[PDB]
């Protein structure tokens, strides 16, 4: 009777404490990861010895290809195949990193498209076709319009993600599926990133001149799952502490 | 030990039921109201009943006109005086009617452009300068979409829009968070014939129906709860996928 | 014969390009202003000697009161009264300055939201009721998402002249009248600006590290006017060498 | 002397009515074509009557693949050595059909991705690399926030286009490129009447008469901005 939902790239960072919050909540979690195999079992071990048989991982490449259906179909059957059924998406994966206008151009296509775009559409299809309160939860990015240098192939991936938001809010609420999104302005700042970069960051922030917590990301998360949120499908809520507000 | 909130026009419809569930988690609460003496005080009535001297009432004309800052700054002050604190702003009173292009046209200024964004600002600012705080601004979904021949509406809400963001980023090193809530379609129109209803809610994807007041309310709560306590400058449209629908 | 416009606050800076190029295009011009008058009559001057009975001035305050509807009315109504017909409104003129939420209020607010919103909402109801290629055209400000700290009551002006270029477009459309925007980023700079503060805004704009030149933003107005701009209704033209891309 | 133009999807429509107001402001212009070659032809012929060698066309698969990077090198390399330069990228080409949530599934990611989004920015790259007005020009969609119903690979596209518009404005700026778009609505009686202006669609011309302005000298300062072309349609509620 609990529950149960897909977090993509759920291994670490956002996307861990996304499953953790939705698991304090009484979610049963699909724990999707890519190559943190040793981080999603762990997480999986912490989750089921507070409640057992709650969790389970499953392993896929998000990169686009000729079986980027078929893996996208198997997150999704995974969940039905562990808890009997799939309440919630949550689209969390991403791969980031700069496409300079002036890996192989198709590779970094390929990842930077398949991840942050075409793998959420693929598992929103096959989320719907499973197919009580059913919603997706992409995860935006609250600069969108105001993009990091030579982040062409990235920004227009999360570009697509706002496109797929709006259409399948429109298309799948007929079917009682709500799509919103979460766009983060800067939280959990890369781990290759040095500490006077992150600082020159968290200075932009108007709310407390720092970054979002993991937590403060899956507040919004849950929110949007919530029976407080029944209403809401195609928003897409900046959780930027302001910094998408802030001029050159 | 208890927070408290000022939701102006709290006497009906969507600010009573923000007011309604402010209470129900834990606020004190100022219901501002302008004509609707009887449902205000009810409502204050009702609240008391449930926890004492947890509600007042204030009434004011929110009009724009040379009095209205000091209208504004009074609301803020009676928070401050019943409550000894003011936690919250939801600035939700709203003029709406057609001002067609083509009353005198002034008190349609002032009242539109008054109630909408006015208001809003001088309350903004009044709270601002008496200081988990934040302020909740009733925006529109539609406002990029708007009814035809409702210019002077359309433009209050879009001020307001401005006033949601400017406030976020002028406030926010005082932590103080500022947001919006957009309704698409929720409760209408009480004289509204039930055929004109049903050719708006058959307009919305999300269920074929509007919005209850406390659906509108839930937006709110969650704003201005610890669960949004990184949210500023953000506008949560509460609206089914209306503004999503093509002509 | 020749169409005619009218420009609001068109002695000096940019209005003042919006009507020399308005002029150089064709059109008789009716030159508003407020408190420029020696500027004003220079410029009709100048108008007059290149094409004779092709210029006049009106002047008005356009501050937020119970009689700046007929100040408006009036504005419209000279219009009419030099050249027999109004083809082209250009709302330009505007109040610029901060007001702190941390003149009296009610003066900056009858003068930011009068001059800003108020003013274009009366001119464009007057100019629709008096009535080819007809339209409108409001000057906006890109930064309006990303706006000034302490700009509040400005930015709110700003925003109610987007919601009435919307609103107009849609209304006025069945009469044929056109109605867009043109939203300057940095442009000329105020005269009381330091030169230090002036470089500072120029070295942020991406496209040549400049401010936009007056006539830069004329061309839009000049285009959205123009025969090639016919079935352009409700659009806003950014002309701000992409400095509403620049994060923070 | 005279500037130089690659408009892809220049056969018909649209992207015919944009080549040929650009080869009458003075450009000399590549047709790209994917299977409208007699169309292609035509356009050249009529073109080069009216100023001889001004007009070349270039075929390609503008489908998202392993040669696509290579394709759209070829189509700007064409320009270079055509004419000797190129000053101007029309991204007009597009595959438009819906795709429904509820043809392979990843050959429509190719076709409406690939046409609509990628090969923009394999285009836009191309023209960067090999580089006083230049400019390009991305056609978007005014109803990219209304989108029609089961077109969301479609949909994403053009959203994706809006980001590229957005972040190859911001690149470029630099090199004095500038990057912007129009975004036609309508250019069928049912959706003419919504139309506020005219319920009439846009004709092509007007459509290219954006263009033209926006590759003009009376556009230096405008970069990353989008013109809708749409007679207010995208302002209309439901
Ligand atoms: N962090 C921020 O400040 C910020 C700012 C704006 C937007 N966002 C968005 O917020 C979400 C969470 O951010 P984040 O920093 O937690 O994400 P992240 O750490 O950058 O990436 C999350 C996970 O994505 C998975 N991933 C990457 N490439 C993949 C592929 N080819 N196939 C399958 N999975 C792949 C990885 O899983 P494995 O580790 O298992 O390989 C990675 O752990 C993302 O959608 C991001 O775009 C974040
Ligand atoms: N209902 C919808 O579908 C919808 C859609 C979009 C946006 N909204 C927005 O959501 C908010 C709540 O909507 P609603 O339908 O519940 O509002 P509403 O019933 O239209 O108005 C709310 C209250 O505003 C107060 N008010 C009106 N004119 C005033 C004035 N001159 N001075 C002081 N107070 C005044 C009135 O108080 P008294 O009764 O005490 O005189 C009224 O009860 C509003 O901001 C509205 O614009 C609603
Ligand atoms: N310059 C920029 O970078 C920039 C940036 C964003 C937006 N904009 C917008 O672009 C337009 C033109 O810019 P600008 O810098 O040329 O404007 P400006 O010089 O700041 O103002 C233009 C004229 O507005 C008139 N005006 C001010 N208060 C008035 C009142 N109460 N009644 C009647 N007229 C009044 C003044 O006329 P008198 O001189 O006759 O008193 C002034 O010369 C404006 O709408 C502005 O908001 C400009
Ligand atoms: N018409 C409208 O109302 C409207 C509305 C919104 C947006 N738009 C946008 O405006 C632009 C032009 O509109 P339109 O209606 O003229 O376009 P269209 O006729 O739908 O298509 C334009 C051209 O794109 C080319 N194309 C399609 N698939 C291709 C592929 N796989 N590889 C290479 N080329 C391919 C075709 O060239 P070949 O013929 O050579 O095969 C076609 O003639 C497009 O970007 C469109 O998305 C148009
Ligand atoms: O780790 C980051 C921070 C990075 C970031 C860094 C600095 C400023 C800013 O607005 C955003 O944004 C990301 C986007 C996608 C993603 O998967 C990870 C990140
Ligand atoms: O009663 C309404 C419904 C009305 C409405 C009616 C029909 C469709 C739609 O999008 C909105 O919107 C309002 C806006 C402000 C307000 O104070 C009240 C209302
Ligand atoms: O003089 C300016 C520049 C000024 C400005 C100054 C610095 C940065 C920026 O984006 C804009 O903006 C204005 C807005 C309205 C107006 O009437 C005049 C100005
Ligand atoms: O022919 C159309 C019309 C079609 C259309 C049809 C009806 C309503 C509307 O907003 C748009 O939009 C297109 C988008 C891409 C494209 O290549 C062609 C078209």
């Amino acid at each position: 009777e609990a529950p149960a939902a897909v977090v993509t790239g759920a291994a670490k960072r956002i996307g861990r404490a996304i499953a953790v919050k939705l698991h304090q909540t009484g979610y049963r979690v699909v724990i999707h990861y890519h190559n943190s195999a040793e981080a999603a079992v762990s997480l999986a071990d912490e989750l089921n010895k507070e409640r057992s048989n709650t969790a389970v991982v499953c392993q896929a490449d998000l990169t686009n290809s000729n079986v980027l259906p078929a893996s996208c179909e198997e997150i999704i059957n995974s969940c039905f195949r562990a808890f009997g059924r799939c309440d919630v998406l949550v689209n969390n994966a991403s791969a980031f990193y700069p496409t300079p206008l002036v890996k192989t151009v198709e590779t970094q296509v390929a990842e930077l498209i398949g991840t942050n775009a075409i793998a959420p559409f693929l598992l929103t299809m096959s989320f719907a076709q499973r197919q009580s309160n059913l919603s997706i939860v992409n995860l935006c990015d609250a600069m969108v319009d105001q993009p990091c240098m030579a982040f062409s192939l990235y920004n227009m991936g999360k570009h697509a993600l706002v496109g797929l938001t709006q259409s399948a809010a429109l298309e799948l609420a007929p079917y009682g599926i709500r799509v919103n999104g979460v766009a983060p302005g800067v939280s959990l700042l890369p781990v290759a990133m040095g500490e006077e970069e992150k600082d020159k960051w968290r200075r932009k922030v108007p709310l407390g001149r720092r970054e979002a917590s993991a937590e403060q990301i899956a507040d919004a998360v849950i929110f949007l799952v919530s029976g407080s949120a029944q209403y809401i499908t195609g928003s897409i809520i900046k959780v930027d502490g302001g910094l998408s507000l802030v001029h050159a």
